């Protein structure tokens, strides 16, 4: 404290029939009950999620804000309202009514509610386009999926985005989102558990290998979920492939552990014996505090795994506000 | 001071024309050069992956044995010759002669060259049989994929198969194939680096979630390759997801972290930091040595990471050889 929380989601409240407008069983709209403590999120005229009274209302979000130690939070789209599958404009027509929606929700107070854009990705220009339009108009950012829908990131049109953006001093969020196992994982949340993690590290991965990295400025500031799913765990295990196999060497001219100085993770890794090594692998510089707020699978307590932690204070000052206070340009 | 290796695979020599009889098209088989030092695993009349002399010979195995300082080898069939996919009774026949193969591998050098067993994992019936068989032949167990298409670990036909082999005092090494992940990984082994140690902590979180561990004997002796993929590092998100998710909760009814005195994983994580994570979840008790010899990706110098480890004499001596002796019962 301050202490920034940079990862948390917002739903918008747009009526069926404006949703309809757009696609009519496709776009999502938000229904709320007589006791509007809930409510849930719809596709067509039927149940999609039941959801949480926080995901939309910034009123209700502040009082939860004082009750968390939480001064600012930075809030972007669910990846439901990605939309990276529709007809390319009407996704950039949908993309900037989100934005705006966005920022209404952050008119209620724009000191602690900071929000990120979405970008119809499925077209470059409009994509490109949008995401200045937005962060002009007031939003710190991007967040994106993280593939679309079956050629990762290392796509050289995905890269021409992330150049864009970087050229422009556009912070990212990159979010999993649309795994990924197919038929499989139905119970328990697996995909959550097992996929999301495991997409998020293919991004990561992808960026790496494909040597994305050697052509993208350093001025790319980009951060993954989740503590960057699974990455950090199983680096060794890259760096051991990309030192036995020419194959995994060819587009990736230094040790793949080398790239961690070029992209910032969250770190919400929910354990001490992870956020310790998630910290030894990225440095304190650039591993930011994010909660996935309000989902059931963030942190309910948000900062308490940092705050707990055996972690220096020099350390836990950069997590909790530091780096998110230039990732975003926030002070 | 003795060394085991508890995880190195192997490829018997078929010839073409005898795995003909079988498929025509899906057979694997084994070319050899001239020479007898390079070699080709075929399938039908196309080359699948280029292989070394060590796959195939094993005195020529002993002798890299002997250069790396391992005194015992266990060792089982190379994925691509489970067959799963197959008619069950030839797929069984399959199974029969490839564990015939093995202990005329093991036959070389029976002290310090020990087998795994397949089995026909599509059928429950003939899967016992072949699995009850194979040990009373001399094979210490069994390896199996992690799942056969849609069936994950939870599905009632590989948990009654895991509960046979508890009955029967077999052990079984879980190994992760047929990745998940499509048209998605094609570059620079991607889905060993991401799909492969995903698979492997599905399989795991699949029978804890389940709660197939409280209908499984506590008896049952099973190991998960590659340092259970990524399990140990997002056992966290897990434990959090199962507290605040009843539909986590719903068929497992004690948080996921206490299920690791109920399985073991092999020490293959190519990385200090991460090993030392793995042990504090698993224990000194539950992790042992296995390399993935003699594939490009595995541990090149085996035992090396352990060894140059931080962990007291007597941890190490559990991972080199104390564990598996006791886990494959090996004198
Ligand atoms: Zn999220
Ligand atoms: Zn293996």
């Amino acid at each position: 404290k301050p202490r920034i929380d940079m990862h948390s989601h917002f739903f918008p409240r747009i009526s069926e029939q404006e949703a309809a407008k757009f696609d009519a069983n496709h776009a999502p709209w938000l229904q709320v009950s007589a006791k509007g403590d809930t409510g849930s999120i719809m596709m067509g005229k039927n149940n999609f999620a039941p959801v949480y009274q926080a995901l939309w209302d910034p009123a209700f979000r502040i009082e939860e804000m004082d009750a968390q130690g939480v001064d600012v939070q930075v809030t972007c789209a669910t990846p439901v309202m990605f939309g990276y599958t529709w007809e390319a404009n009407k996704a950039a027509q949908w993309a900037e009514r989100m934005n705006d929606f966005a920022l209404e929700f952050a008119a209620h107070n724009p000191q602690r509610i900071k929000v990120l854009a979405q970008v119809p990705l499925q077209d470059l220009d409009l994509a490109c386009k949008e995401a200045s339009r937005a962060v002009a108009a007031g939003h710190l950012g991007i967040q994106i999926g993280n593939h679309l829908g079956d050629k990762d990131l290392d796509d050289a049109t995905l890269e021409a985005f992330l150049t864009h953006c970087a050229n422009e001093d556009i912070p990212i969020l990159v979010h999993p989102w649309d795994m990924m196992g197919g038929q499989r994982m139905k119970k328990w949340m697996l995909p959550w558990l097992v996929a999301m993690p495991a997409e998020t590290q293919l991004a990561i991965l992808s960026l790496i290998l494909s040597g994305a990295f050697e052509r993208i400025p350093k001025s790319l500031k980009i951060c993954f979920g989740h503590g960057g799913g699974s990455f950090a765990f199983l680096l060794g295990r890259v760096d051991n492939a990309w030192r036995h196999r020419d194959i995994v060497r060819e587009d990736c001219p230094r040790p793949p552990s080398e790239y961690v100085d070029r992209f910032f993770v969250d770190s919400a890794v929910f354990n001490p014996g992870a956020l310790e090594l998630l910290v030894s692998v990225m440095g304190e510089d650039r591993v930011m505090l994010g909660s996935d707020y309000p989902f059931p699978l963030g942190e309910q307590k948000i900062g308490g795994l940092v705050l707990s932690s055996n972690l220096g204070e020099s350390a836990k000052d950069k997590i909790i506000s530091g780096n998110a206070s230039k990732f975003f340009n926030i002070n």
